[PDB]
């Protein structure tokens, strides 16, 4: 005897993914080390090395993600993540969106999109001092994700019915990694002492990151109204408005970046806003719609904010700059009030607060958005071209045009604000196209105008739906109450339908002539979760309107109903569509 008998360890998805996250951690660790030596002692052979490791770090990250997709497709049940997330396992589209379903797979997809964005920024045309430092901080973020994926929270150990629970996560993860690369440049810029050049080289990641943020927030609104179906587009609970804080700051930052992009002004506020917006997007992406991983993310957040504002610490009035800076102050003040209100029950040792703070601040940004671009750059005082009458005229028109109907001073003043805003969009377009010719060539101005108008339409829609909504909860056998809000319904039974994993039950209703005839709102005894009854609502859109139909409890042989009535919520989503087809127009169609 005495001749050894070797075996392989057979190549699982498990050890492919383990070599994936470990090899990615190794590549990103030595990328952070070679980038830091490249800044400190100034040698070119280390800025070559950190730029050499961007492609292998992303490749090992892709190996780990494709190992998780591999395991989810081959129906290996030995790993903990797949055995706990193939308790919703069968269809093809949900097996490909299970690799970010719970926590560990989602931080794998998060670190993957980080590595992809670092790869796409690694071919930078950037001078080597802050090239070494952007690689240092971006490899640090990758090292945090794969460290927090490797020592804690590993995917490779041993629920619903809608697709937006797939695509609302990635929309923010993309958004975060977009706001990664300006922040990197900023923490580079304040250390490389070149304070203006950083934001005009990084501008498209800032716009695209904010576009992914705005599509995420509007998509979460639509999904919470129509598919999660608790009769509302917005929640002020500490999970939901925590994805409202980053979107606010990434908006203020977008406007300040544009100012210095065109003027070299507020580089101080730009550094502040990209640091605050980036760490905000971190803590918003960690705590979206869903132990000791929270401590690691809290330490990472503290590190990010402390680093950016520490390096900023070591380093006109009535104009378009003043209007944009006051608007960015309004955005930052709004995020400040939402954070200061969220922790105001925490730090002592509701929805009326947030609504009553949001309506004046929303009125202020909807006013400033109209008045700002109609101002010239760096003016002393508003004495010459006071065009502000006709805007005020439109403003005044809308208020009386609403006040001479039912509309309360909130709703009628919001009508005045939208009419003032469409007036400003026309005044901007008229004073733009008068140069004579295709104004559509100037993609920033015309796409921004479409985007500005789209928010204008949402301010009207939100104030009209917030003011004018009625809910009624009834219980009908073949009727108890029939007319609510313009159409009379009646009860016609329950059906049972089996489509799968969930059994569905029905309330079939009836309406006359052009009232929506025979509708069918839904309910699930959904077997997978602790036998709960969640609803999915049915809703007719109308020419002025949206009508939401709810089940509440379907009882044993008689059932209940809820019907809520809101105005202009469909026009809120046509405004969301207008924002999508405008921010795409800032890019190339
Ligand atoms: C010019 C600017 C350039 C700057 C670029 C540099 C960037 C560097 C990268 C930044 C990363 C920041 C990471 C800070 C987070 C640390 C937070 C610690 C978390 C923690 O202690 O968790 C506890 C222990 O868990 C545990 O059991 C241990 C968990 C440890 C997780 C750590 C994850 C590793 C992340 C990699 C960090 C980077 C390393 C540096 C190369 C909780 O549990 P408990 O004990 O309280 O339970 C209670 C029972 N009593
Ligand atoms: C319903 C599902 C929802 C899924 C949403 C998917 C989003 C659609 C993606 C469309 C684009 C995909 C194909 C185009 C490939 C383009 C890659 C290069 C992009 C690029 O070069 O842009 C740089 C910026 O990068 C950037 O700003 C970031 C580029 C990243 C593109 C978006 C990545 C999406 C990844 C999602 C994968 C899952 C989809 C699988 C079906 C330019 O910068 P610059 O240097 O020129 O600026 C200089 C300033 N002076
Ligand atoms: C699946 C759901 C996703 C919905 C998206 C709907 C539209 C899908 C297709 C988008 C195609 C847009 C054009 C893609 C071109 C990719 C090729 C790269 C070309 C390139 O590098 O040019 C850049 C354009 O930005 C870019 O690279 C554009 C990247 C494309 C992603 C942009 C979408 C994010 C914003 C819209 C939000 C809606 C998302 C809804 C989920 C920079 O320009 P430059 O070099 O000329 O700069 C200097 C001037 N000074
Ligand atoms: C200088 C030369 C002289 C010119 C003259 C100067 C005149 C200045 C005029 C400017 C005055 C600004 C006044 C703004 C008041 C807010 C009106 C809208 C409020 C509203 O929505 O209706 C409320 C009820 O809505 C509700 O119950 C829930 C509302 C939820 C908040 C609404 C969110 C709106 C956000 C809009 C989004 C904008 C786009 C964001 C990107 C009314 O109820 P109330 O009377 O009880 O209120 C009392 C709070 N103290
Ligand atoms: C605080 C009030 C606001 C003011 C004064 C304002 C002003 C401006 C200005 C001057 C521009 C440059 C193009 C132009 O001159 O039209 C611009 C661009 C833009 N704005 Fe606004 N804005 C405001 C609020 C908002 C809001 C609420 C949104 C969100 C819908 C928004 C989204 C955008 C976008 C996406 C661009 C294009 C930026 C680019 O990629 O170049 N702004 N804004
Ligand atoms: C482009 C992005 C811009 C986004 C702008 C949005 C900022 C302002 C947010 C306004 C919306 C807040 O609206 C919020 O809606 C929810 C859900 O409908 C309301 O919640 C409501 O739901 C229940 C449902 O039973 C009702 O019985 C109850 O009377 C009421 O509280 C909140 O009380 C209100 O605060
Ligand atoms: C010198 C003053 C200058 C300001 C000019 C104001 C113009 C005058 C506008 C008054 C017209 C509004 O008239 C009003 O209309 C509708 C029609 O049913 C009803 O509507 C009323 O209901 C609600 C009840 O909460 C009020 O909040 C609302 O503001 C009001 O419009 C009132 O019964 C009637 O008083």
């Amino acid at each position: 005897k005495g001749a050894e008998n070797l075996y392989f360890q057979s190549m699982t998805p498990a050890l492919l993914g383990n070599l994936g996250v470990s090899l990615a951690l190794a590549f990103s660790l030595l990328g952070l080390g070679l980038a830091l030596l490249a800044y400190l002692q100034g040698d070119g052979r280390f800025l070559r090395g950190a730029r050499a490791l961007v492609f292998p770090a992303f490749l090992a990250a892709l190996a780990a993600f494709l190992a998780l997709e591999w395991a989810l497709l081959v129906h290996d049940f030995s790993l903990a993540y797949v055995a706990r997330n193939h308790s919703t396992k069968d269809p093809l589209w949900v097996t490909l969106v299970t690799p970010w379903a719970a926590l560990e797979g989602s931080i794998l997809l998060w670190g993957l999109l980080q590595t992809l964005y670092t790869l796409l920024a690694s071919r930078k045309p950037l001078d080597p001092w802050r090239a070494s430092l952007v690689l240092a901080v971006l490899f640090g973020i990758q090292v945090f994700f794969f460290g927090v994926m490797a020592t804690i929270a590993s995917p490779f150990e041993t629920l619903q019915n809608h697709w937006m629970m797939a695509v609302h996560p990635v929309l923010m993860y993309l958004g975060f990694v977009g706001l990664s690369v300006p922040y990197a440049y900023a923490v580079a810029a304040m250390a490389t002492r070149r304070y203006q050049t950083w934001v005009e080289e990084t501008r498209w990641w800032t716009l695209i990151a904010w576009g992914f943020l705005t599509a995420g927030k509007v998509a979460g609104m639509w999904w919470s109204y129509e598919v999660l179906g608790w009769g509302g587009y917005w929640a002020w609970d500490p999970v939901e408005n925590a994805s409202f804080i980053p979107w606010l700051l990434a908006t203020a930052f977008l406007h300040t970046a544009f100012v210095q992009q065109t003027r070299g002004a507020f580089k101080t506020w730009n550094f502040a806003f990209v640091t605050l917006a980036f760490a905000a997007t971190l803590l918003g992406t960690f705590l979206t719609r869903s132990g000791p991983v929270g401590p690691a993310f809290l330490g990472f957040f503290l590190f990010a904010t402390g680093l950016g504002l520490g390096l900023l610490s070591r380093v006109h009035p009535l104009s378009r700059e003043g209007a944009l800076l006051l608007g960015a102050f309004f955005f930052a003040g709004w995020a400040l009030v939402v954070v200061l209100g969220t922790f105001y029950p925490l730090l002592v040792e509701g929805a009326p607060f947030f609504n009553q703070v949001s309506a004046p601040l929303g009125a202020g940004i909807l006013l400033l958005m109209g008045v700002g671009p109609l101002l010239p750059w760096r003016r002393a005082r508003g004495e010459v071209l006071r065009n502000l009458l006709v805007l005020l005229l439109a403003l005044a028109l809308g208020t009386l045009f609403g006040l001479l109907r039912g509309y309360t001073l909130g709703a009628s003043f919001a009508l005045g604000l939208f009419l003032y805003n469409a007036a400003a969009i026309y005044l901007l377009a008229r004073e733009g196209v008068l140069a004579r010719w295709g104004f559509l060539a100037n993609r920033r101005r015309v796409g921004s105008l479409v985007v500005h108008f789209a928010v204008a339409l949402m301010g009207l829609a939100i104030a009209f739906s917030q003011t004018y909504r009625l809910e009624s909860e009834k219980t009908l056998y073949r009727g108890e109450a029939w007319e609510v809000g313009g159409v009379r319904m009646t009860f016609q039974g329950v059906r049972a339908l089996d489509e799968g994993r969930r059994f569905a039950v029905e309330a079939l209703l009836k309406t006359d002539r052009f009232g929506e005839v025979r509708p069918r709102l839904h309910f699930y005894p959904q077997m997978n979760s602790p036998l709960p009854a969640p609803k999915v609502i049915y809703t007719p859109g109308n020419d002025y309107y949206f009508l939401l139909m709810d089940f509440d409890r379907e009882k044993g042989e008689w059932a209940s109903l809820r019907l809520i009535v809101t105005p202009l919520v469909f026009w809120m989503w046509v405004a969301g569509g207008l924002m999508a087809l405008g921010t795409l127009y800032i890019l190339w169609p």
